[PDB]
């Protein structure tokens, strides 16, 4: 292991929360640089938020710069923890900068390490969003901080679309524009994101749905997945409808306004 | 091998599954030696083989041929990049 003794004791008091030593090791410390990672391993971020440390990812974070916060963030949205997720979305980088609502993959020229993961790839596929991530895992409460922040799940454009970004896309790697626009049509078609998205979601879902199954007729490759999300939409709007207990509420969801 | 068959044939055979069965771990499968995807297909082949041949413990090669099989599309699946599916389908 490259790493030093001081730097092994303040990851191993980050890992199992050791508030006190980590705060001792990273106050007034010339040395013990904050985001010392392992050859193969984890940042002392990615390790406190692995294992929620509210306390110790907070004080991770109030060192300015810091390395892969985008990846902590990430790691928080696919857990349930909802204050590291509020504490990495408070970081002034998110704050002044459109890194939380672009994707890792296209945001900027992503010459720092904010999204990286260990050392090659990303946690997850790099067209997945903090947004899609949570949407993914129909994180509610996730889902409805990244919107109030204005990240919302952009709808991929039409199959047969000719316009410059798209055919760019094409060119090269296809398989995994392929790969995004099923991602982001996941994302679209959370129950989660269906409910908290936008006003009249049983509407919202019924034409998503049919959009699907367009699509599924269309593509003929990955005809499941696309029937996997319409019969999530399909549920999404059951659902919705099952839950009436009063004839009013029956008489709003078979016909709108 | 002859010595082991003259005494004990049905250890013998049972070793033999064991053996096949921790070659088509999928563990040991990736972390035996490098491009796993065929060396686990080759295995399957090989199974496959075996379960024609043997006609007594059909289902034992059956199953290990379907953990490599199960191997090798799980190594397929968790691409998510055109580079890494061209490597995955053609080797070096
Ligand atoms: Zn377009
Ligand atoms: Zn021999």
């Amino acid at each position: 292991t490259s790493l030093t003794a001081e730097e092994e004791r303040f990851l191993d008091a980050a890992e199992y929360g050791n508030i006190p030593v980590v705060r001792k090791m990273l106050e007034e410390s010339k040395t013990l640089n904050v985001n010392c990672v392992d050859y193969m391993g984890q940042n002392a971020l990615q390790l406190a938020v692995g294992n929620e440390h509210l306390e110790v990812t907070e004080l991770l974070l109030k060192k300015e710069n810091l390395a892969r916060i985008g990846d902590a963030l990430l790691l928080a949205i696919s857990k349930g923890y909802v204050r590291i997720v509020e504490a990495i979305l408070n970081h002034p980088g998110f704050a002044a900068s459109k890194r939380l609502t672009l994707s890792p993959c296209e945001q900027e020229l992503q010459d720092d390490d904010f999204y990286a993961y260990d050392e090659d790839g990303t946690r997850f596929s790099p067209d997945i969003t903090p947004i899609i991530l949570a949407a993914h895992c129909q994180k509610y409460e996730v889902v409805h901080m990244l919107l109030m922040k204005g990240a919302r799940i952009e709808r991929p454009h039409d199959y047969f679309c000719k316009c410059g970004d798209c055919m760019e896309k094409q060119r090269h790697d296809s398989f995994s524009h392929s790969r995004s626009r099923i991602n982001a049509y996941k994302g679209l078609a959370s129950p989660a994101y269906l409910s908290l998205s936008s006003e009249d979601p049983v509407l919202t879902a019924l034409e998503l749905s049919n959009e699907l199954a367009k699509l599924a007729n269309i593509e003929k490759e990955f005809k499941n997945d696309y029937r996997k999300l319409s019969m999530q939409c399909k549920d999404f709007v059951v659902g919705v409808l099952d839950l009436c207990r009063d004839s009013e509420e029956v008489e709003a969801i078979l016909n709108g306004d």
